[PDB]
């Protein structure tokens, strides 16, 4: 029975990612990494604003690599650990549901070479042991997500669920993550731990090869920016949403129900969203079809928000953090009022 995890997740309206922030990789071994991709330093007020709008869950992506000491201890720089804790505490201060992950480790040490399994598992465990210790006394609203889109960057199947060998490696890494956290005890004994597929991919072969831990306090995370050609800008992309492509969402969701939901495994969509293409009305309709599909089985999602809206880049921005005002209240309304 995994009902405790379902109970905790049911308290979430919809979630929000503090993107391009603690996950940013500039600045070297410095707290300045946080602002290295152009976002302002996070404040209590920024977090309050997210909560107040109706996003009562926040995902805090963090890239640790540059703040780590040498193997085998991989000691997290004290200044960085303290700053990560400060940001998590903004959310705890507001009684929010929280996901803390490791993030762009994939730029550094987290390269899914099956021949390097031991070193990979050991580094992931060494990092999570330290995080679990730091947050050992935190309550059940704080969840850990072991990895983010773990893959081999540049590989042929980087974004299609990788290879069978890589997927076995992911299973091993998910276990190492769970094992390291549970070993620290305290509230970490039953904290919700969120494992993932290769690249957070949700294609059938990827789901089919996913090992499900016997640990009853886990959830499986996926990233479904579906359809890719609506949500991203690429040759072949479109900004119009009239429902004709809803099938792309339905098909994929059916594989998620087949392999996870209908088996009683908790699923969380820890990233999704649609880049702004001067198509407010279309995104509002897509949200209805996409989030409405997840709502059928009470699956929760967290929206990616990188604070990019007017400028160049992937325009996932929703909250203008400097002004504490939302870039687009119609899109934001559709998200937070999804259950209405
Ligand atoms: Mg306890």
């Amino acid at each position: 029975d995994r009902s405790r995890v379902f109970d905790i997740l049911s308290n979430i309206n919809i979630g929000w990612n503090l993107g391009n922030t603690l996950d940013a990789t500039g600045g070297g071994n410095s707290v300045n990494a946080e602002t290295s991709w152009g976002n302002p330093k996070t404040t209590q007020e920024i977090v309050d604003t997210v909560n107040d709008r109706g996003f009562n869950a926040i995902r805090i992506p963090v890239t640790f690599a540059n703040h780590l000491g040498p193997a085998p201890e991989y000691t997290i720089s004290a200044d960085w650990l303290a700053r990560v804790k400060e940001v998590v505490d903004y959310a705890v201060n507001d009684g929010m549901y929280i996901i803390l992950d490791t993030h762009h480790e994939t730029n550094y040490w987290l390269k899914t070479d099956p021949n390097n399994e031991a070193a990979l598992c050991e580094e992931l465990a060494a990092i999570w042991k330290q995080l679990a210790e730091a947050f050992k006394d935190y309550d059940e609203k704080l969840m850990f997500e072991g990895m983010n889109e773990p893959r081999m960057a540049g590989s042929a199947k980087e974004w299609s669920g990788g290879t069978p060998a890589e997927r076995k490696l992911i299973n091993a890494m998910n276990k190492a993550f769970i094992d390291a956290v549970r070993a620290t005890g305290g509230n970490n004994a039953d904290r919700v731990l969120i494992i993932c597929t290769y690249g957070h991919n949700s294609d059938e072969p990827t789901l089919k090869d996913l090992e499900i831990p016997s640990d009853p306090n886990i959830a499986v995370a996926l990233h479904t920016y579906t359809p890719y050609f609506f949500t991203y800008v690429a040759d072949g992309s479109y900004s119009v949403w009239n429902g004709s492509k809803k099938n792309d969402i339905t098909w994929q969701y059916n594989n998620i129900k087949k392999y996870l939901i209908d088996k009683g495994i908790p699923v969380v969509i820890t990233e999704t969203g649609a880049q702004f293409k001067e198509n407010t009305e279309d995104i509002v309709r897509w949200i209805g079809d996409y989030v409405g599909t997840l709502d059928q089985d009470g699956v929760k999602c967290f929206i990616w928000d990188n604070n990019i809206y007017h400028g160049n880049g992937e325009k996932f921005g929703l909250l203008n953090r400097s002004l504490l005002k939302w870039y687009n209240d119609d899109i934001v309304d559709a998200y937070v009022n999804h259950a209405a």
